[PDB]
């Protein structure tokens, strides 16, 4: 399965005379982990992200003057949010004790709002000193008329 | 049983209630091995933090003792203390470290920065050196510590 | 060697009266593997720019007329391909499928384009969701004009 | 001590009493079986929506790729980055499945194509095809493929 | 490490013609503990004032009509709070019981916000019987138009 | 991987109708080992030019007039050196003393720095009897104005 790409880089390296290297890593039992851990607090990042963009474009769609798709059959109306982030703005808020893991989030939600159609001019993040802070500046980020939805990432447990 | 976890829910859940918009609230879940990692970086940003933190002192401290100011007095017992204010405003810095363990020492000069920036700072005062090596850290610190504009240089080492 | 230059930094503190500091990060056994396992992965990203920006300066030469250099004063001519990356376009292509360890090679590979004289306007990066995807990806990137070199990383094994 | 369903409960008897109506609230139960068979169906569930997702994203760097647009940088650095949007819009989808284990491949088919809409896909871009068993994918796939109205293809098999 | 000062100090008795000591202490196995105990008291009252310090100056910047330094790029904005606490009005209330131990707190907060550029003159101390009833003095202090924060030491567990 | 290129290089000769050889050499324990330490030193010489080389840039950076490239976002100014060895002088000093192990270091500086955009005609080389006159010689090449950095090498120990 590793074998196979190396020899069609080869062979395309023949093909169109030009440099094309092919490398990768071999991983022992700590390096696992390590990226185990990064890639699960992505991933958390993103599902947090999502969560929001999903429930933004579910209150486009609850208030709006139009009715869609019905059920499996019909004469039952459905309200479900597209993941699509085009024209929403989000407000991030971060606290910055254990910010070396936390950071991790942040940049997991990011580029999920970037990749589902959303600009990072329309994005806000700020810093709190810890977890009990959270509430009372996502007030007033939540006070602004120019944010949609709001996601907070603390570090406890 | 928290009186932390459970009272930021409840006013993170009063507050989305009350003004209408999501608030997703998401916390970390550690076990045994994450809470070793998260610890040893933090360790390593309150030691740069520190390290910041004590020239800041010195400075004001030497710019207060050879200065013409009346100082304060302890209680108002006429006993006057000369101490060095944690404000780095007008003070400009310069710091040294050698990219050997590089992803270690720059947490030790990231967690420095925002120490002398947050603290008053101005982004146009900190100067950053980077050497092969310690060994190469006296003549570069020599070079830094000659200049007229410098109140400061910190230096970071490798182990 | 520690000693010395912590030695030094302290004269000159005292010679300049002004607060000159140096201080020296401990690390146990895990965090020194963590680093370890960092600077391998920096390595070999370094080393894979490298043998990039060898071969591409080689093929110039080779496709120029230029009598650069010759072997002991001997009319022969050697053809060699110069580390200076000033001038020439390169592709990476990354899988990220592990992510967390391939931006490490990822930036190991910029950071030698970039220091070696290279600049990066003249980087261009492509991800895919995973490695098999990689040679597609690869050759209709390579089928550009403007590319001089192509890197591929791949997924972890074992 | 859940922090989930104290708040929610607390959430809804506060809105069916701030607003006098009747907000029936009832959750599950499950003990040790319910709950490995959920498990299995959203597995299968979420096999079919990543096995759709691949497909948006390929056709989109596909689509970028050959395309002549100046895309966006990293951070500012002036490295410009080739990615697929994950935005099915505009974008003709063909699924083959086969009806053996169609108890299951049906979830798979019935969790890309849920997936395929919310992402914008259109649901008259979507065309469904089955197959008697796996053998008979490959000329069915074929078919579908060789039209030029087809931006991706996904089928599954059985085990 | 502890001769190297005495004897410069001796160096610079004999240079200067003038009476110049020094003096250190050695530490049994309880003082330790007493003076642990009493630095990590001291700590953690100075944590207390810095929270609230930096909460002030957020609130400041975020209700400001400039916005200021954004991410490690760009695009991003970002609110935090400098550690300046020049012109902030405080309030303090501590509790009678344990005043033994509470007064460590009181005193390890007050220097933190003096040594940030804060003035005595603008601080103002409360104590309460007990803890029960820190919340409805609060209340009173924060009704006050010139507090800018309030802190609250308790004594419990 | 020995075999594929003895393949494609008969598959190109057929084609072009051009002799092309290829051949590959058997080797045992002995020259092994002594290629093997050949290679050691040639990549002691290389690191030990590299080094001079990115110490000389740096040193050229700090003293210019002109100030520039300044951090990702920030604007805090990053002093380094740049592995391009064009427009620099070099002085390396060697010891008659082992000179078959000298001349080895000797040849994997000179071809590093050569191979970085250094030109053959600033390159300056110095041989003394032994180690002991390496410093006098040394301060002799320092103190010239028209050398930027100096590499001396020793005997063995």
């Amino acid at each position: 399965n590793a074998s196979v790409v190396s020899k069609g880089l080869a062979n395309l390296s023949l093909e169109l005379r030009k440099p094309v290297t092919f490398d990768i890593i071999t991983a022992d039992t700590l390096e696992q982990a390590i990226e185990r851990a990064g890639t699960k607090h992505g991933n958390k990042g993103w599902e947090a992200a999502l969560s929001a963009i999903e429930m933004a474009n579910l209150y486009k769609s609850l208030r709006g003057t139009g009715h869609h798709h019905h059920h499996h059959g019909s004469s039952i109306e459905i309200y479900e949010g597209k993941l699509t982030a085009e024209g929403l703005r989000f407000g991030i808020v971060a606290s910055r004790f254990n910010h070396t893991l936390v950071d991790r989030l942040v940049e997991g939600a990011i580029d999920c709002i970037v990749r589902h159609g959303g600009r990072e001019e329309d994005i806000t993040l700020v810093r709190v000193p810890g977890s009990w802070e959270i509430p009372v500046a996502a007030d007033e980020l939540a006070r602004k008329e120019d944010i949609d939805a709001v996601i907070a990432f603390g570090d406890l447990i």
